[PDB]
């Protein structure tokens, strides 16, 4: 699923992600947007061999298990295949896991390099709320 803009804010403010550990629901969208253009389905090869799933990229290496990232670990517990839903909740509980581990959303290089220090406000400008 390619959600529009509004619709993904609004989806990731039920689910609980506006303000999350200070996170203002803005920052959610920007780094979805710049992680997979919105696209659940996103997936993409690192160069360790591991992957980046979902709408937020969440990788492998330490948060989901794809049977092919040896020495990885499943700190979400889920086959990352659970990420590439329509339904965002899969990918929305394993984000909060992320952004609670110290690093803050620093750990989406897309949010760091393209959002942070931003008015991140303009992605949810608009939209019913
Ligand atoms: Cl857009
Ligand atoms: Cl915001
Ligand atoms: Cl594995
Ligand atoms: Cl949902
Ligand atoms: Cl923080
Ligand atoms: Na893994």
């Amino acid at each position: 699923k390619v959600f529009g803009r509004c619709e993904l804010a609004a989806a990731m403010k039920r689910h609980g992600l506006d303000n999350y550990r200070g996170y203002s629901l803005g920052n959610w969208v920007c780094a979805a947007k710049f992680e997979s253009n919105f696209n659940t389905q996103a997936t993409n090869r690192n160069t360790d061999g591991s992957t980046d799933y979902g709408i937020l990229q969440i990788n492998s290496r330490w948060w989901c298990n794809d049977g092919r990232t040896p020495g990885s670990r499943n700190l979400c517990n889920i086959p990352c295949s659970a990420l590439l839903s329509s339904d965002i909740t899969a990918s929305v509980n394993c984000a909060k896991k992320i952004v609670s581990d110290g690093n803050g959303m620093n750990a989406w290089v897309a949010w760091r390099n393209r959002c942070k220090g931003t008015d991140v406000q303009a992605w949810i400008r608009g939209c019913r709320l």
